């Protein structure tokens, strides 16, 4: 009862890009980059590929950084969500109907208009380790309960 995601997080040495999602999941905040893997693929392909579709840049070198299950009470699938970061892009960020991509200076990023549980393994991320979560919602706002661990091996 898990569905396998992918999350894209582009990652520089001084910013990190986020998408501001206009309709839908995650609409009203500023997210990575990311969806559903699909049958036959593989998940950093999906990655790859999910990239591309909501931000317009082609990744080459992505890196495993966490994996997080997210449950909505009420909800029968859990997120499996495989997270990524990459360094090393090519193109330029494309503002569609779907996404408004913005570069974050890493001590400005925007917090308070993303997923609240990215105030917790943002720092990790941010300091290149490795983790396993899991965060409880109840709605898209509240954290109910929570475990996230460092891990050498994702
Ligand atoms: C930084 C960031 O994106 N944080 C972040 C946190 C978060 C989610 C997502 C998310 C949003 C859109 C699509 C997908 C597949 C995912 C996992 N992203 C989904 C649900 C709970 N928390």
């Amino acid at each position: 009862a898990s569905r396998l995601y992918t999350l894209v997080l582009v990652l520089q040495p001084q910013r990190v890009l986020l998408g501001m999602k206009k309709r839908g999941f995650g609409a009203g905040r500023w997210n990575g980059f990311g969806g559903k893997v699909q049958e036959g693929e593989t998940i950093e392909d999906g990655a790859r590929r999910e990239l591309q579709e909501e931000s317009g840049l082609t990744v080459d070198a992505l890196h495993k950084v966490g994996q997080i299950v997210f449950e909505f009470v009420g909800e029968p699938e859990l997120m499996d969500v495989h997270v990524f970061c990459t360094d090393s892009i090519q193109g330029t960020p494309v503002e569609s109907d779907e996404m408004r991509p913005c570069w974050f200076q890493l001590d400005q990023i925007p917090f308070k208009d993303m997923w609240p549980d990215d105030s917790y393994w943002f720092p990790l991320l941010l300091q290149k380790k490795k983790f396993h979560g899991y965060f409880k919602f109840q709605g898209q706002d509240t954290i109910l309960d929570y475990t996230l661990r460092e891990v050498d091996t994702v």
